[PDB]
């Protein structure tokens, strides 16, 4: 119905600069979907879009760009930091506001029947 790809984002030393890994949602249905990328560590990464809509048929390419780190971290370091995708139904006109506008509307409505994907973020 809905892809959310990928499982993992893998960032790749040098871990003090950054640099952008991607994440995706396909609309394989016949209906148009909204969706929300929300970060545990929002401090890090910069998500765009990190909320929008994906008519029947499309892909939307979602940026997640590492802003870096201050040192190196140990080989052994695991990140905890994780991207959790929400996608709901979205069978109303938006009268041109945001996603991010309606979202709370949209969620309270459809909760229920959201398909949802926790991303991990792996240190390389």
């Amino acid at each position: 119905a809905v892809e959310i790809s990928p499982d993992v984002l893998v960032y790749k030393s040098p871990l003090t600069e950054q640099s952008t890994e991607y994440a995706s949602i396909s609309n394989n249905s016949d209906q148009t979907i909204a969706f929300k990328v929300k970060t545990t560590a929002p401090k890090f990464y910069c998500v765009r879009p990190n909320a929008a809509v994906v008519a029947p048929g499309e892909t939307i390419q979602v940026q997640v760009i590492f802003l870096g780190l201050t040192e190196e971290p140990a080989a052994d370091f695991k990140c905890r930091d994780k991207f959790l995708v929400i996608t709901l139904p979205s069978p109303y006109d938006l009268n041109g506001k945001a996603v991010a506008d309606v979202w709370s509307d949209l969620e309270a409505e459809f909760k229920q029947q959201a398909i949802s994907k926790k991303i991990k973020v792996k240190y390389l």
